[PDB]
């Protein structure tokens, strides 16, 4: 018992988005059920899983989730000549395991999180606001870094009709993914990033010297809303990061970012999709002066 216990429905979300992802999938699909509340079902053809490895598959995110909810997985691997259905129980066990019919791929649903720890789930209903618009940033994450993979997402409100969250198109771009979730007009008020070498000036208020910018290996890439008075956000609701194609928060680039953004439009945030490409080795990060300086510079020769 040295959980690694899912603490939110965001959390839930990310972990069974990337199972797929890590499962070779191009087909993602979330439904949601009251927000989440009462399902969480992620639908992937990926690679599925074989049946030597049904009964490992909770001994781990998958077996937090089984102790957390009613946990039922259909799934089919290549190699089978047919697909199965499993129903877990609290203990990660395998209630029942029956053939079904189902194309290549994984489909996982978390019925009623946290009904087992009652203060949870009451403390996941009350807030759900919250929770839920925590989900949808991580969603929209990793729905504008996976390229060339249909993500789609859907919630339906008791006995409702299903609403929309977000549908990508698999295209083969970033700045496409961003159209798809956040339509064109958001699109229209975007520039390119245009990386360039650290200046003179700027290495020279973070403390940096030629040797200092000689092995830089940051490949930074992503779009950013113009500096143009009016066309900026109101918050930092649509700020995206992401350090090797994955979804993170850095600190100092959030912040350089807004204000370097603030020397041109004191009065909003700008709208932000930005990754950074490294040597693994070097992550927290070990270059980050050189980092911010790159930005810095950077930014400021976009906004000129
Ligand atoms: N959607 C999925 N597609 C394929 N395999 C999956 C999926 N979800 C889980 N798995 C399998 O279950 C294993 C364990 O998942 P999990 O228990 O959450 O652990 P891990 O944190 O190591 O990914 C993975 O190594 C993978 O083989
Ligand atoms: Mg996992």
């Amino acid at each position: 018992c040295s959980g690694q216990v899912v603490l939110s429905l965001s959390t839930a979300v990310k972990e069974l988005v990337e199972n797929s992802l890590d499962a070779g999938a191009t087909n993602i699909d979330l439904k949601l059920k009251d927000y989440g509340v009462d399902l969480i079902e992620v639908s992937d053809n990926g690679c599925g899983v074989e049946e030597e490895n049904f009964e490992g598959l909770t001994l781990e995110a998958l077996s937090s989730l089984c102790a957390l909810s009613d946990v039922t997985i259909s799934t089919c691997h290549a190699s089978a000549k047919v697909g199965t259905r499993l129903m877990f129980d609290h203990n990660g066990k395998i209630i029942q395991k029956t053939p079904y019919p189902r194309p290549r791929g994984t489909t996982v649903s978390v019925q009623q999180l946290f009904s087992t720890l009652p203060v949870r789930h009451k403390e996941f209903q009350r807030n759900i606001k919250k929770e839920y618009a925590k989900m949808v940033q991580v969603l929209h994450a990793y729905c504008i870094i996976s390229a060339g993979i249909r993500v789609s997402c859907t919630n339906q409100l008791g006995q409702g009709k299903r609403q929309p969250v977000v549908c990508t198109g698999g295209s083969p771009s970033i700045k496409e993914n961003i159209g798809s979730v956040f339509g064109q007009k958001q699109l229209q008020s975007l520039i390119p990033f245009v990386q360039l070498p650290p200046s003179d000036s700027v290495c020279e208020e973070y403390g940096l010297s030629c040797s200092d910018a000689l092995h830089n290996l940051f490949y930074i890439s992503g779009f950013i809303s113009q500096c143009t008075h009016g066309v900026g956000r109101s918050s930092t609701d649509r700020q995206f990061f992401f350090i090797n194609r994955r979804p993170c928060d850095p600190a100092k680039v959030c912040r350089l970012v807004n204000e370097v953004y603030h020397m041109y439009n004191r009065h909003q945030y700008p709208f932000v999709v930005l990754n950074i490409s490294v040597d693994s080795e070097c992550v927290l990060l070990q270059e980050e002066k050189l980092l911010l300086a790159v930005l810095k510079t950077s930014l400021i020769g976009m906004f000129d």
